[PDB]
C-alpha cells in the first residue's frame, strides 16, 4: 500500500549518502562489528536492509564466511555493483526483495541491521528485524542486541506559543474578506498532533528520564504492535510541562565488548535528533511532585504509530491527554545553537564577564 | 494517493494562502472583472479552503460549485456556513473528473499551476472540467506562459558536483564506492533546483511557450514539446536552463497577469533551474537551439528531456530530469 | 641534464635566487657568525652559481675556496672574482663536482642544494658526493635538513583543480566526446604538486618531521626515501592532502643558525608545497592519520612520489602519485 | 635532445586543453574545415601532429573517408581512446611516431595541421608540416594554405626601461659586500635577447606593417632554415623606436571560401599573443623618415631560431643591430588592459567627461 512510497524514498543514492555521512552512526556500527571479530570471523551473517551494503562490508572486514544482504528497494541494483567491484562476490549475496517474502539458503549465525527510526519505533522496521529471527540459529546473535527508549518531561514556552501563533492565522474576521475563525480549533489540533523533530538544551528537562527496553533477542514481531510505556516522573524543577521528550539508545552485545549508539541530547547529534510531543494543555507541577501516566504506541496501516500520551500530576490531580501522529512529524531543526532557558543563572552574569 | 493527503492539512492551505501575491492577484483579478461573475454560475476546481469561491461570491456569482477531493472539503463547508453564504457556495466532495454537477457553468476558476507551471498535473483536471462549460464560457486563469532561459551559476554546479563526488571515494570506511560514481552524478543532476536567483545570471532573452486553457485538450499535456532558439547576449558557460511562468486572467473589464519571474516579488513557486552535467561554452552572438520535451508519468509529474546545442560549434547536451525529486535550495 | 644547466646558466635566474633576502642573508650570517670554521681553511662551494657563497667564505677569512659550477655561469663567476680582487683566494673550477679533480682535501663544504620539498632537483646527491673531498673532521653547511609534513584542508584549491580536470568530462566539445579521458585528466592534474604559500590555519595536526644528516648520509640514501608519518588530528574536517616544507641548520662551532621555509616565516623562493588527494579523507579531532610518503629517484633528476594515508579509526585509505617534474605554480 | 623535452611537454592533457580552449584557434579551424566540406567529403586526409585528435574529428564531421592522425608525443595513446569512444575507428587511424619517420598506407588529398608558433616560425613545426608533402597527391591542398608574418616598428618607453631596471640589480658595488658591476653589461645583453610575449595598444605602432608570406603549397622544408625578411618602413609618427613587433596570419584557401585565422593586435587575443623584439639602442625617427633593414632567422639545433635585426634610419644613417634568442622569450602578459601611449589626446579629456 504505502510501502511503495517507503521503498521509493530509500531508492535514491542521496538518501543512502545522508545516512552514511552520519559519522556517529556509521562509525559506531563499524566499531561494534569490527571490535567483535570473534562474533563474525568465518560465520554466516544476514544484513537486513543493507542499503548501499555498508554493514555487509563491515561484516566482511571482520572475516565473515558468507553474508546474505537483503534489500527491498531498487538500491539492491546499485548494491550489487559495489560487491562486484569490491571483489567480494564470493562472500556477499545480494537478494532483491523483502526479508519476509525472500528465501534464504541457510540458517545464519548472526543478524546485523540498522532498523531504528524516530523514537526508535517509527517506520516499523524493527518488526522486519525481529521477523528475520526465523533464519537465526538457536544460539544466534543480533546487532543491535537491545534498544532502549527514553522519556522525560520538558518545558519550552516558545515552542508551545509557536503553535498558537501559527494557528492564529485562522482567527481573523476578514482574511481578504473571509472569516476564518471557524477553523482555528481544527488548526490548533493539527499542529499539536505533530511530534517536533529538533534538539534542545538538556536544562529544559524537568525529571530524570524513564526507559523502555526492547530486547531484540527475546522480543516477538507482535510485541511491537502495541507498546505501552508507563512513566512516573519525580520533578527536578517546578515548571509548566508542555510535553514529553523522546530519544533512544541501542546496544551491540558482542563476545569481546558491548558498544553503545546513543541519540541523547547530551551526546553528539545524529540524523535522528530528538522528538518532542507537545501537550495541548500544559500541566503545572511542584518540585517533588509525581507526573504519572502512560505512553501508548498503537501501530497503524501507514507504517507508523498513533501515539497516546496521558499524564497527570498525582498531588494536584491535574490531567492532560494528547494524541499525536508520528508519520507526519514537524522538522524544526535549524542548526542554531540551542538557547538556554531563562532563569538558569544562579550567579550574576555581569560578575562573570 | 499521497497527493490529496498532503493538501488535506490546514497548514498547507495556510502556506498557499499566506502567499500574498498569489491570493491578492486572484482576488483583484476576480473583483475588477465582476461583470464576468455577476449573476452567473461558477465552478471552482480544487477549492481547498474555498478562498476562490469566496472571491467569486464577492464578485456577485449567483451560485458557485466548489469541487474538492481531499478532506479539506469538510473544513471548506465550515467556512461557507459560518460566512452565511450557504445559498451561493456549494461544496461538492470528490474529484472534478468523477462528481456530477446539476448544470453547466458560465466560468471556471482554479489555481492549478505547479513548479514549471506543469508540475502536479492539475492543469489536466482544470481542462477536463470544461465538459461542464457553456459554449461561450470563460476561464480564470485564461492562458499560461512558460518562460525558459539559459543561465550561468558556477557555485550551484560545483555545489551539486561536490555531493555527487561522495561516491568517488575509493575507501569510505574501507569501501570502494567509485563503481557508483556515474549513478550518483546522474541522480543529482536529475534534480530540478527550486530556488530564486538574480536575473544577472541569465545569458539570453527568455523564450516563451503558451498554453491556452480555452482551446487546449487534456491530451495535449500528456506530451508537451517546447522548442527553443536562444540568441546569446553574453559569453561564457551555460550551466543549464531556468524556468518560470506567468498566467493571465482575460476578463471583460481588463486582463490581469500573475507572474513568478525573478524580477518580480517572490511566490511559493519560486523559479526552477535544470542543470547540465557538463556545461556548454558559448560566445555572445551564438545561437543555442534545442527542445524541451515533457512526457507525463503515472506519479503525478513529468519526465523531462532537455536537448540543447550551440549551433555554431556543434556542442550538444542531452539531459533528462525528474520533476518528482526536486532540490529545495531555499 | 643539459636542460638543467642551461636553466641555471641565465643571469636572471641567479638574480631571482640572489634577490631572496632571507636565503642570501641567512647564508651570509650563518657563515660570518661562525668565522672560526672558515678562517685560514680550505673550502669547497658546490654549485657556486654567481659565486655568492664563495664570497661569504672569503669574507669569513678562508685561505682558499674552490668554487665548482657546471653551467656557463662559471665564466661570469670568474669575472666577479677578478673585479673583486680575490683571484688569490677563490678558484673557480668549471665542470660537475662529480667529474672534476681538486688540488687538495677541504676542511668544509658549503652549498645551497635544497629544492622544493628539499629533495627536488636531486642536488643533495651531488652535495653528498662532494664529501669525498672532505677531511676526517670536516664540516658541511648546511649540516642537516628537516622535511616537515602536515595534513591540510583547502576546499577552494581542490575544486579549482577539479574544475580543470572536468574539462575532459564533456560529451560534445565542438561535437567530440572527451569523457573517455576524464579519468586520465584527473590523474594528471592531481599528480601536480601545488607550489604556493598558505595560512597556517588550514593545518589540522602538528607537523611531522623527517631528518637528513648531511654529515652522515650517503649519496645512495636519496635514491629511495621513505618517510613515515602518524598525525594526531587537532580539528575535525576533510583532509584534502599533505603540506610540505623544510628547514636546514648550519651547525657551526660558535652557534647554530637555522634557515626555514615554514608558512609562519617570511616567504622564500621555495614557498611551500602541497599534495592533493583525489578523494579527501574525513577525520575527526582525536583520530590518527598514519601512512607513508615514498620518494623513488628517476632519470629526469627528480622523484616519483607515492603518498599513502590512512585514518586508523575508520580504515579510510588514500594512495596518490605525484610528479615533481610538473608542478603547478599557483603564487601570484 | 630538445626533441625529448619538446614531446614531453605536449603529452600533458593540460597543455592540449590550453590549446583546445583557445576559442579563436579551434573555432576558426572548425569553420574552415566545415565550410569547405567539398575539400573533405569522402576524401583522404592527413592530420600532422593531431594531439588530442581534435582536427581529425573536425575532418570526420566534414565527411572524410579516412584520416591518418600522426602524433609523436604520448598524447597518441589518449588520441586513440577518443577515436574508439567516438565510434570512428573505421575512419581515423592514429599513427604514433614522427611524421618524418612513419609510413602512410596511401597518398592523401589534403593535409591539415596546426604548426604555428610564436612569430609563426617558433618550434619549427612548419618544417614537419612541409615535410608531410611527400604524401600529398599532385593537386592536393593544405590547411592552412599560406602564412603571413607581419612586422612593424613600435615605441614603448616603459617596456624598454624595464630591462635596464632589471639589469641594474647587477650595478651595485656592495651586494652583501660583493661588487657586481662587472656583470651589468652581460645582464643587459641577456634581457634584450628575450623577445617579449604580450599584447599592446596598436597606437604604439609607428608605421604600417610589412608582411612576409610563406606559401605552404610551394615552400620547401629547406626554405625555413634561413628566413630573410627585408623591411622598409615609412614612419607615420615621430619618436624613439625601441624595436619591432611581430604577429602572423594564416589562411585556409578552400574550394568554397577562404577562412582567416589572425593574431593581429587589432583582433581578438589568442594564446600566441604578439611578440616584440627590443632594440638595445633605440632609433630616433621623425614622421616621413624611412626605417630600412633586415630580419634574419637562422634555425638552430634546439628547435628555435637565432634572430638578427639590423635597422637604420636612411635620412640620418643611424644604425641599430640586435641579436635575439627565440627559445628564451619573456612572457609578460598579465591581463590588464593595455594602457594607451601618451599623449594620444588631441582633445581635452576634461572637456569630454
Ligand atoms: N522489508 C525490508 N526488506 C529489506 N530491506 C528493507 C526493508 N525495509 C526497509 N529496508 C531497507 O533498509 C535500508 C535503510 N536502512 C536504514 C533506515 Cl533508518 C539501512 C541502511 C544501511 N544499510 C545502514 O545500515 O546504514 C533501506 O534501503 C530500506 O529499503
Ligand atoms: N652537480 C653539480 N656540479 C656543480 N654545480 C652544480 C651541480 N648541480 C647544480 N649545480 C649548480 O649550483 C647552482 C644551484 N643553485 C640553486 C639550487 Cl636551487 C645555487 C646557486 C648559488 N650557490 C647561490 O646560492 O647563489 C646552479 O648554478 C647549478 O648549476
Ligand atoms: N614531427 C611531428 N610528428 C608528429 N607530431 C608532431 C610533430 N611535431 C609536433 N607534433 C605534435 O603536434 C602537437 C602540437 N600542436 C600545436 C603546436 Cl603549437 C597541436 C595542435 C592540435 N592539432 C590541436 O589543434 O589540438 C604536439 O602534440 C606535437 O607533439
Ligand atoms: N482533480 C481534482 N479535483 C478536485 N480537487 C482537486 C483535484 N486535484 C487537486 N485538487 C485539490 O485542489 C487544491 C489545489 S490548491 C487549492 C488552493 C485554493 N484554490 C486557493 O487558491 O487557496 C488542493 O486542495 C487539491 O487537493
Amino acid at each position: 500500500s504505502s510501502a511503495v512510497q517507503y521503498f521509493q524514498f530509500y531508492g535514491y543514492l542521496s538518501q543512502q549518502q545522508n545516512m552514511m555521512q552520519d559519522y556517529v552512526r556509521t562509525g559506531t556500527y563499524q566499531r561494534a562489528i569490527l571490535q567483535n571479530h570473534t562474533d563474525f570471523k568465518d560465520k554466516i551473517v544476514l544484513d537486513v536492509g543493507c542499503g548501499s551494503g555498508i554493514l555487509s562490508f563491515f561484516a566482511a572486514q571482520a572475516g565473515a564466511r558468507k553474508i546474505y544482504a537483503v534489500e527491498a528497494s531498487t538500491m539492491a541494483q546499485h548494491a550489487e555493483v559495489l560487491v562486484k567491484s569490491n571483489n567480494l562476490t564470493d562472500r556477499i549475496v545480494v537478494i532483491p526483495g523483502k526479508v519476509e517474502e525472500v528465501s534464504l539458503p541457510e540458517q545464519v549465525d548472526i543478524i546485523i541491521s540498522e532498523p531504528m527510526g524516530y523514537m526508535l519505533f517509527n517506520e516499523r522496521m524493527l518488526e522486519s528485524y525481529l521477523h528475520a529471527k526465523k533464519y537465526l540459529k538457536p544460539s544466534g546473535n543480533m546487532f543491535p542486541t537491545i534498544g532502549d527508549v527514553h522519556l522525560a518531561p520538558f518545558t519550552d514556552e516558545q515552542l508551545y506559543m509557536e503553535q498558537f501563533t501559527k494557528a492564529n492565522f485562522w482567527y481573523q474576521p476578514s482574511f481578504h474578506g473571509v472569516d476564518l475563525s471557524a477553523l482555528r480549533g481544527a488548526a490548533v489540533d493539527e499542529y499539536f498532533r505533530q511530534p517536533v523533530v529538533d534538539t534542545f538544551d538538556i536544562r529544559i528537562l524537568m525529571a530524570k528520564s524513564v526507559k523502555y527496553t526492547v530486547n531484540f533477542l527475546e522480543a516477538k514481531e507482535g510485541d511491537l504492535h502495541r507498546i505501552e510505556i508507563p512513566f512516573k516522573f519525580h520533578m527536578l524543577h517546578s515548571g509548566l510541562v508542555h510535553g514529553l521528550a523522546f530519544w533512544f539508545d541501542v546496544a551491540f552485545i558482542g563476545s569481546i565488548m558491548t558498544v553503545w549508539l546513543s541519540t541523547a541530547p547530551t551526546e553528539p547529534l545524529t540524523h535522528w535528533y530528538q522528538v518532542r510531543c507537545l501537550f495541548q494543555s500544559p500541566l503545572f507541577a511542584k518540585a517533588g511532585d509525581t507526573l504519572s501516566g502512560t505512553c501508548l504506541l498503537i501501530a497503524n496501516k501507514r507504517q507508523s504509530y498513533d501515539i497516546s500520551i496521558v499524564a497527570q500530576v498525582d498531588q494536584t490531580g491535574s490531567k492532560s491527554s494528547n494524541l499525536l501522529d508520528l508519520k507526519n512529524p514537524f522538522f524544526r531543526y535549524t542548526g542554531t545553537t540551542p538557547s538556554p532557558p531563562p532563569g538558569s543563572h544562579y550567579t550574576s552574569p555581569s560578575e562573570n564577564m
